[PDB]
């Protein structure tokens, strides 16, 4: 089945319920494998080389997008260190691109949430209103392979 990694940040107790919730939901009805830190017992320090790891295992990684993820990724105060839990541009530069679903937790002067370095801008806006359909379209996504092309009719 996919394996799936999801890439947060610990943003508040309710972002960290609301990331487990989204765990178990997919594990529970969509028949995936979820690769999450707190599973893991993942120690603060560890946590760049859990992120490592478990993206280049993962057959998909999700980028939970909120405010609090986006400007610490776009920012990076400390320069990068083993306690860093957020996608940097070098891990996201070595990895292919059809990898990563980032999921916008809302949106700013118009624009979803989403690190200045994602080079394609795309990005499944979750819709609060409509959790049905956002989580329809995150399964589908998990469970799409871009990396696979029909070939061509001869």
């Amino acid at each position: 089945s996919p394996h799936v990694f999801i890439s947060y940040s610990w943003s508040s107790e309710d972002h960290k319920e609301w990331v487990l919730d989204l765990a178990n939901k997919l594990m529970k009805e969509s028949g995936v494998e979820v690769i999450l830190d707190r599973w893991h017992g993942v120690v603060g320090h560890d946590r760049f080389e859990f992120m490592e790891n478990s993206i280049k295992i993962a057959d998909k990684v999700l980028v939970i997008c909120d405010k609090d993820y986006c400007e610490k990724a776009n920012t990076r105060r400390g320069g990068v260190g083993t306690e860093t839990m957020i996608i940097t541009p070098n891990i996201y530069n070595n990895t292919k691109q059809e990898k990563f679903i980032p999921i916008s937790l809302g949106e700013e002067n118009g624009e979803y949430f989403l690190p200045d370095f994602f080079k394609s801008r795309f990005a499944l806006g979750w819709n609060y209103e409509d959790i049905d359909k956002s989580y329809k379209e995150l399964e589908r996504l998990i469970w799409e392979e871009p990396l696979l092309k029909p070939p061509v009719r001869g």
